[PDB]
């Protein structure tokens, strides 16, 4: 006949510097890089309709947010390697929202504070592992079958806005304030085997507390590991985990039998990614629906200053957007805020108060000179696959926010053949938060991040009726302005590698502790090395430590079991004395591993003061056993 698309999925790794950065979400001075949990990755599905086609590419990242600066320049780098394939049309990038990865990757001031500015080693990482990921994927294209289905997931996710949430007059089926609903589009192989899978659910991923120090993607990213690593069978599966609108949704408490909810955030991350999991494997298992038709899509740049919005939308009367301003640690420090100017002096102008409506400005970040702290042309994008379409909107909808968008869209698009809408928010870049006109006038916290004023969602659902009309009747959007290019004028205060040196009276990659003879499965083995700086490598598609398998004895040829990406282990960095410094490496002894004989080895660089040469260094413990039985 035969089959209908072909998929290619790739995988590739964007973690960014591993000690020494703020991270990205809290907001926080005092939250610095220290270390790994698990890497971050760009998980890449090219779609492509055998009809055609017509090819189509979703990246979704285990990251904060995808900053304009991200997009732009990884567009830039597909059209100089790939002429004529994608670009901003056929490109979709979207975030995960992790609170626990590197910051300073975005080149709009406000998102970059508590970072100190720009971060260009961890930038460039997102960068490229954006692309290797398109890469990897188009390289694996594969003949296949596309399947949708959607269910309820109940007890993952909370409202932390009730109060707002409850100012709509339009929540049937959203009374607990929680977006229930999960949709997954899985890809089935020429054998009908799943392949892999993108899950879609609102909830913040933020089981990671501002008190972790290690990179991590979180809840949805301990859901991709698990189904990847610890579920499939099949090499090499890749599952997403991606966001809807859940500017308002935060974890549910984690209450499951022997646990305080608080008591341990690792323990909340891996149960409210494993809450997720289950719902969409279980989703994906029933392949509800099979997609067919054909695959469209559509791109613009939204002029978002002086927005003209249709009354439509509105209370009735016809509305334009405000510029941007955000409404009611540096402290202290903060020398990039310094640098800015810093925070005030207003009053605002009063125009600005005054269409800013209930908001108390606390920033007016969209006046500020000579470049606004804020965006103001943001892209606005929807992928049609089959009977399915998916906008990649750019900031945090709340529930209702996102729901009207969706539900105008639908609407907007039956005719066409459409039967489901998902919303991927945290969509192509960042532009904080969006709540409808009724949450905005409550101003907790995501009115407020509101940046455009009270009509901004309105703005929102405007340009995504208009984007689904267009496609609708064939026809063009209108034509993009024009993102500006702030690359040339990013500032930064975050210090670097000076120089490493090694322990007195040691060398670099020499073993401080030791395991133990023997352990349990159960047990953490910890152990220890001199080394040097991680900001001097990232180490990027390698591992700052394995765990390695030696046999029963012997004497076996050495197997890598574990790598510093794996659940189970931990590489944390820290400073000792002025130059030097150690990194402690923690390894916990899952169900079903091989008795026998292991030892942990560590990789790392360090830089050398007088020639500012970077070199490798590395180390190995000592073999160790682990007892047991089978
Ligand atoms: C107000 C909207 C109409 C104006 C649009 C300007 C037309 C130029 C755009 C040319 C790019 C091609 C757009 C996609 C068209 C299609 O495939 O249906
Ligand atoms: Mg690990
Ligand atoms: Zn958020």
């Amino acid at each position: 006949d035969d089959l209908p698309y072909r998929f290619g999925l790739g995988k590739a790794d964007i973690t960014g510097e591993a000690a020494e950065v703020g991270m990205m979400g809290y907001s926080s001075l005092e939250q610095k890089t220290a270390g790994i949990h698990m890497r971050q990755w760009a998980r890449a599905f090219v779609i492509e309709e055998a009809a055609s086609g017509r090819r189509l590419v979703y990246v979704n990242t285990d990251l904060g947010m995808i900053f304009q600066a991200v997009h732009l320049k990884v567009l830039a780098r597909l059209k100089a390697k790939y002429p004529g394939v994608y670009d901003e049309n056929n490109v979709m990038l979207a975030a995960t929202h992790t609170h626990s990865g590197p910051g300073g990757f975005s080149h709009y001031a406000m998102y970059n504070l508590s970072v100190l500015g720009f971060q260009e080693k961890t930038f460039n990482a997102i960068v490229d592992g954006i692309v290797r990921s398109i890469e990897r994927a188009q390289a694996r294209l594969q003949p296949g079958r596309l399947f949708y289905g959607s269910g309820e997931l109940r007890n993952a996710s909370r409202n932390r806005s009730l109060l707002s949430h409850l100012k709509n007059p339009d929540i049937a089926g959203y009374e607990d304030g929680i977006d229930p609903q999960m949709s997954v589009l899985s890809f089935v192989d020429a054998n009908g085997e799943l392949a892999g899978a993108i899950s879609w659910f609102p909830v913040h991923s933020t089981s990671m507390t501002n008190a972790n120090h290690l990179i991590s993607p979180d809840n949805k990213g301990y859901a991709s590991y698990h189904w990847e690593h610890d579920v499939s069978r099949k090499s090499g599966f890749v599952a997403a985990f991606a966001q809807t609108n859940a500017g308002n949704l935060s974890p549910n408490l984690n209450l499951k039998p022997g646990s305080g909810p608080f008591d341990n955030e690792f323990d909340n991350t891996r149960e409210i990614g494993l809450r997720q999991f289950a719902k969409a494997y279980e989703i994906a298992g029933q392949a509800q629906e099979e997609v067919l038709g054909e695959l469209d899509s559509r791109f613009r740049f939204v002029d978002f200053t002086r927005l003209p919005i249709r009354p439509e939308f509105t209370d009735g009367q016809p509305r334009q957007l405000c510029t941007a301003a955000i409404g009611t640690l540096e402290e202290g420090n903060n020398p990039f805020l310094s640098a800015l100017g810093g925070l005030l002096t207003g009053v605002p102008p009063q125009e600005l108060v005054q269409c800013q409506a209930e908001k108390t400005i606390l920033a007016d970040t969209g006046n500020k000179k000579p470049y606004p702290w804020t965006p103001t042309v943001l892209p606005i994008q929807m992928f049609r696959i089959g009977q399915l379409e998916l906008l990649g909107a750019p900031a945090e909808f709340t529930v209702m926010a996102g729901v009207r968008i969706r539900r105008a869209v639908q609407a907007a698009s039956e005719a066409a053949g459409i039967r489901h809408v998902v919303f991927n928010g945290y969509a192509n870049a960042y532009a904080s938060y969006v709540t409808t006109r009724e949450e905005y006038a409550a101003q907790e916290y995501e009115g407020g991040s509101t940046l455009y004023g009270p009509w901004t969602q309105a703005a929102y659902q405007q340009l995504f009726v208009d984007m689904a009309v267009a496609l609708r009747e064939r026809l063009p959007v209108e034509t993009s302005a024009i993102a500006p290019d702030l690359s040339c004028c990013q500032m930064n205060f975050q210090t670097g590698v000076v120089a490493d040196d090694p322990y007195i009276g040691k060398s670099f990659g020499d073993v401080l502790q030791q395991p133990r003879e023997s352990y349990r499965i159960g047990d953490k083995v910890t152990v220890a090395f001199v080394t040097g700086h991680p900001k001097n490598d990232l180490r990027t598609e390698k591992t700052f430590l394995e765990v390695v398998n030696i046999g029963k004895d012997g004497k076996q040829t050495p197997v890598t079991v574990a790598t510093d990406n794996d659940w189970d282990t931990q590489y944390r960095w820290e400073r000792v004395g002025i130059s030097a410094s150690k990194a402690t490496i923690s390894w916990s002894i899952p169900p079903g591993t091989e008795p026998g004989h292991y030892y942990i080895r560590h990789y790392g660089n360090a830089k050398n003061f007088w020639t500012q040469k970077i070199s490798e260094i590395g180390g190995s413990t000592r073999s160790f056993e682990v007892l047991g039985t089978t």
